DNA sequence: GGGTCGGTGCCTTA
């Protein structure tokens, strides 16, 4: 029977929204939920994500429920369909009571075709009832990814969306988002509850994105560097606090760029200025928290910086998916610090355990073993994504700017020297004076010029030698013990490097 | 040389 029910879809396809043809497995997509089957979608690139419910929707006889994370993306959503001539409609807080019982008036009637609504008031026991006394077609949920991504503690109705499809057997369901790995895929089948659903991953593959890593070393003075160089197009500037994004706005408006922070401490107002001046391209540059997310269309900003690195790939990819989306080329810029990972490894100490935080760990560590690659970033984050490749991508600064090796033996015996001078008990900005035996007081008030450590490595820069620290620390040479004022303690594996008889290679690091 | 670093959003009708 399928060829009829896909021709109903191709008119519709046509007809309502104008296009000609299904892109590849569009049509394959649609097939199943009209013939029954639940689906998820995974569709990082493609841009025809929403046509994949919205279709079947407008085929099958009934109402479908769309399930939305943001009242501002219900909104853009129904515009686009009522713009189309669809009989969409939503509910939220925003409404008055009287515009909310003519919605579901609608609703009751089958004017409504397509109704956005948030997982709060879709879950709340009395309205799941009076959803029986409606003709449910389908529910599609929209970044289904949230499920996983926030279900488990930040917005705990998103996992309580099975209860929904138990009630309703009879009824496809299709969860459908742009960025999700294997486990936030299961994750989103077991939470949703979908019967065997047809699973459809396409490609994580961005060509004109550039994904680049600089090791943090002066933060500010780099991000400022970054900047200028970037010549006036549009980009956005991620970190984690609200006072950090907040602090970098002021710092880039004291020079005259367009800049202006984006966090959920600001009134809405002022968060729905910010995102129409950016979009119509009258503010250059959006520094912001993880806020700055879902919904922005926008499709010419050329750089995404993470001034502080993300907390698992999927949220760094789907944060740098934001560049280059009219295919032009788009440059993605990591400044990354260790420090900054073992902040976040912190953060889910202070969490419970078990095994929710045994995978938010792995994330995590996944994510730190991106930003120490020494291999094409792009093959980390597709083999991660379960895409398979292994040719080199040619477009990242790993391909760009290959890693080179030098004999470390030598410095690394000079450091590793004097991390023991003082007995365990300076951290790297103390350590990292005396290696280049700078004049100041404490190497004379504690004593530390009669070492013959002091003034050994002035032979060079500053950044090479806590290059090599940081490299030390990631060997397990060198330990930071934050819990005695991020003091320099030294391992185990320490003691055959101090003799020169174990060789060491180390990279340089990575500057502009 | 400076994060002393968390951060995401629905929904309120006793
Ligand atoms: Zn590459």
């Amino acid at each position: 029977e399928v060829y009829s029910q896909e021709t109903l879809a191709k008119q519709v396809l046509q007809e309502t929204f104008g296009y000609q043809q299904f892109r590849p497995g569009q049509a394959t997509i649609i097939d199943a939920v009209l013939e029954g089957r639940d689906c998820l979608v995974v569709m990082p690139t493609g841009g025809g994500k929403s046509l994949c419910y919205q279709i079947p929707a407008l085929v099958k006889t009934g109402l479908t429920i769309v399930v939305s994370p943001l009242i501002s993306l219900m909104k853009d959503q129904v515009d686009q369909l009522l713009a189309n001539g669809v009989a969409a409609a939503c509910l939220n807080s925003t409404q008055s009571r009287e515009e909310q019982q003519a919605v579901l008036a609608g609703c009751r009637t089958g004017q409504v075709r397509l109704l956005y609504i948030a997982p709060e008031r879709l879950m709340m026991d009395n309205f799941i009832d009076t959803l029986g006394y409606w003709d449910l077609a389908m529910v599609a949920v929209d970044e289904a990814h949230c499920i996983s991504q926030w279900g488990h503690d930040f917005r705990p109705e998103y996992a309580a969306l099975g209860q929904l499809r138990a009630r309703f057997p009879a009824v496809p369901f299709m969860a459908l988002t742009a960025t999700a790995d294997d486990t936030t895929r299961r994750d989103i089948v077991r939470l949703l509850g979908l019967d065997d659903p047809l699973i459809e991953i396409s490609s994580f593959d961005r060509p004109n994105i550039r994904y680049m890593l600089m090791e943090k070393f002066k933060p500010l003075d780099q991000l400022m560097r970054y900047v200028q160089e970037q010549r006036g197009k549009s980009g956005i500037i991620y970190c984690n606090s609200r006072a950090k994004v907040e602090d970098t706005a002021a710092r880039l408006q004291s020079r005259g760029i367009s800049a202006a922070a984006y966090h959920a401490g600001l009134e809405h107002e002022v968060r729905a200025s910010v995102q129409e001046k950016f979009q119509r391209d009258d503010l250059q540059i959006v520094v912001a928290t993880v806020a700055f997310g879902m919904g922005i269309n926008k499709p010419n900003v050329r750089f995404v910086v993470h001034f502080d690195i993300p907390r698992n790939i999927e949220s760094y990819y789907q944060e740098t998916g934001r560049a280059g989306r009219d295919g032009l080329p788009a440059e993605a810029m990591l400044f990354y610090d260790p420090a900054d990972m073992a902040w976040l490894r912190r953060c889910l100490e202070e969490k419970a355990p078990g095994p929710l935080q045994d995978i938010e760990r792995h994330k995590l560590n996944a994510m730190g073993a991106f930003a120490e690659a020494q291999t094409c970033r792009r093959l980390v984050l597709l083999n991660y994504f379960g895409e398979g490749r292994q040719a080199p991508c040619g477009n990242c600064d790993i391909c760009l700017d290959p890693p080179r090796r030098y004999d470390g033996l030598v410095d690394a015996q000079k450091a590793l020297s004097a991390i023991a001078r003082v007995e365990q008990r300076f951290g790297m900005g103390y350590v990292v004076e005396v290696l280049r035996g700078a004049n100041n007081q404490r190497i004379r008030e504690l004593g530390h010029d009669k070492l013959k450590v002091y003034g050994i490595g002035r032979d060079q820069s500053q950044e090479h030698w806590v290059s090599v620290i940081r490299q030390l620390i990631h060997l397990g040479v060198v330990t930071q013990n934050i819990a005695q004022h991020s003091a320099l303690q030294l391992t185990e594996a320490a003691r055959p490097f101090l003799r020169g008889e174990a060789p060491l290679m180390l990279a340089v690091p990575r500057v502009a």
